[PDB]
């Protein structure tokens, strides 16, 4: 469970907006890319893994599954690359959701930015501080450092 | 001490190489720029600060310190501000060092990539994955989740 990461794809402006969603918490990293492409899913996978110890990633579509490109960064950076099946139909609910109160967001402090990368990671924040009461931020580190010990 | 990260700037392949490192902790994130302006010193901070609690930054240089960007993105972010006077010359010592480490591991992989912003975000793996034994990725957590209690 400390491990388990869920990759998420959301459109705006004609952009896409590509998502990580640690399972447990809620706690998100997003940016902002021309197309969702293999070459640019598994870069973000680099990234988000030297940032957090990602045991698993369920990919967001069947092509990020497939892609090479996206197995490479699994294999380089450990992470077991998986489908991601909503076996549990909750799953769906709440990534549609989450897409929904990111976007509401991006609404909220779209004219604080010019460039939706920024709008999105000023999302990215109010959605990681947001007590709902422990913030998402607060309950991966919890959980993690739990797991540590 | 949980909170405090310090700004560093170093250079490689006529790119700029923008670090946050966590003090206490040693960890790190990164990014490749093409060079280090105050816009993409304030977009860096933004995202930083999205992801961990950062409550005080030690700016780079008195460029980013002055720059009102920067000082609009602590601003936006709830980060104090500040210099990076050495007053522990063993700060200057320690940075040094981390930018030849980084450096190195660049070298190590960078044939594993054709872009060197890839072969940075494997660097950064590396660098909060290694076993000093605990690594700097678990040091951060640790740190951060007793702060919270
Ligand atoms: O623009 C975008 O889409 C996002 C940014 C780009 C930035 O560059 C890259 C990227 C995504 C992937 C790569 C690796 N390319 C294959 C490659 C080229 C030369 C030598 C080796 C390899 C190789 O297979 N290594 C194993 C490996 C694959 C994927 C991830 C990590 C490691 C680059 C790059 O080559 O630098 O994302
Ligand atoms: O390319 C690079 O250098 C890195 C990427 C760019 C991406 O765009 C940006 C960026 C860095 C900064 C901004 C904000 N610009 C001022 C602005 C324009 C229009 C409306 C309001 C504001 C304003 O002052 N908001 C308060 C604020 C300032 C800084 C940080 C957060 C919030 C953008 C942007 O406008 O989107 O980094
Ligand atoms: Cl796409
Ligand atoms: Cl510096
Ligand atoms: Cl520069």
């Amino acid at each position: 469970s400390p491990g388990i990461w869920q990759l998420d794809c959301t459109h705006l402006e004609g952009k896409v907006i590509l998502v990580a969603v640690h399972v447990a918490s809620g706690y998100i990293e997003a940016e902002v890319i021309p197309a969702e492409t293999g070459q640019e899913t598994a870069y973000f996978l680099l990234k988000l893994a030297g940032r957090w110890p990602v045991k698993t990633v369920h990919t967001d579509n069947g092509s990020n599954f497939t892609s090479t490109t996206v197995k490479a960064a699994c294999w380089w950076a450990g992470i077991k690359q998986e489908d991601g099946i909503p076996y549990n139909p909750q799953s769906q609910g709440v990534i549609e959701s989450m897409n929904k109160e990111l976007k509401k967001i991006i609404g909220q402090v779209r004219d604080q930015a010019e460039h939706l990368k920024t709008a999105v990671q000023m999302a990215v924040f109010i959605h990681n501080h947001k007590r709902k009461g422990y913030s998402a931020g607060e309950r991966i580190v919890d959980i993690i450092a739990t797991d540590i010990q």
